[PDB]
């Protein structure tokens, strides 16, 4: 009773009528995906988890909740992102003709969420779910992330834009979910162009952070994919937001 099964945090309280709600939300703020039974999107969640030892959780788990979450955005208005969230989104808000992963339903549903099951039993863990790292790697959360990130990555056409954390070790970070799932999936078949952004934190503005080794790995990687690659630095992320929302402004 004192022992804790797995590593990382537990299911999020009320993840079952938070999914729910959601998913309300969503097919009301789009009414392109109303189309969509959310009873339904939660049942086939629920099942790609429920009474399955959560160490074991597949990409095929995800299927049906998959097919139920089929959407078409428009494939050359993509913005990928590794660990720089926050403004990946607050770009998208503004920005409103282009979409992260989160800005479709499926992503909508699940971010900020952790859940988990319990093997062979239709309880909900509550208190831990593994740790990716401590614990198992195939578990319902990150399974869940690495399926929609492929599929979406997958989609993904024309010019592709990536914003990267400038301010992070490894700007690119070839084992993030972008750097080993989203990036080999980008199709040269479909994708001309992935383009990235950097960017910078605070007034560190002094270098061309497109210049970074791990940003020199990127270009190798997505050249030998026969694909064109740019970057731009941005130095003032404060300031570009600002211009997003005012384009009109004489300072940009
Ligand atoms: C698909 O995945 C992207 O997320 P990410 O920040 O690249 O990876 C998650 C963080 C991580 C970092 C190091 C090692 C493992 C995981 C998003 O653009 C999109 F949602």
């Amino acid at each position: 009773r004192w022992r804790q099964t797995w590593s990382g945090p537990g299911t999020t309280k009320r993840f079952p009528e938070t999914v729910l709600a959601r998913c309300v939300k969503y097919t009301e703020i789009h009414p392109e995906m109303r189309h969509v039974d959310c009873q339904s999107v939660w049942d086939a969640f629920k099942g790609a988890f429920i009474s399955k030892h959560p160490c074991d959780i597949t990409e095929e788990d995800y299927q049906p909740l998959m097919k139920l979450g089929t959407q078409t955005v428009p494939c050359n208005k993509i913005l990928l992102w590794s660990r720089i969230k926050d403004l990946a989104h607050q770009f998208t808000q503004v920005q409103r003709d282009m979409f992260t992963l989160e800005d479709t339903l499926l992503g909508y549903l699940a971010d900020d969420l952790t859940w988990c099951g319990e093997f062979d039993t239709s309880k909900i863990n509550y208190q831990s779910c593994p740790d990716w790292r401590k614990d198992c790697s195939n578990n319902p959360v990150s399974v869940f992330w690495k399926t929609v990130s492929r599929r979406f990555a997958e989609a993904a056409c024309d010019v592709v834009h990536v914003m990267l954390d400038g301010s992070r070790s490894k700007i690119f970070d070839k084992d993030s979910t972008f750097g080993s799932v989203e990036v080999h999936n980008l199709q040269p078949e479909k994708v001309q162009t992935l383009e990235a952004w950097v960017i910078h934190g605070g007034r560190e503005d002094s270098r061309d952070l497109c210049q970074d080794p791990t940003i020199k790995e990127l270009e190798s990687i997505i050249s030998k994919r026969n694909i064109q690659f740019s970057c731009k630095n941005i130095y003032r992320p404060d300031k570009f937001l600002q211009c997003v929302k005012n384009p009109e402004d004489s300072s940009c």
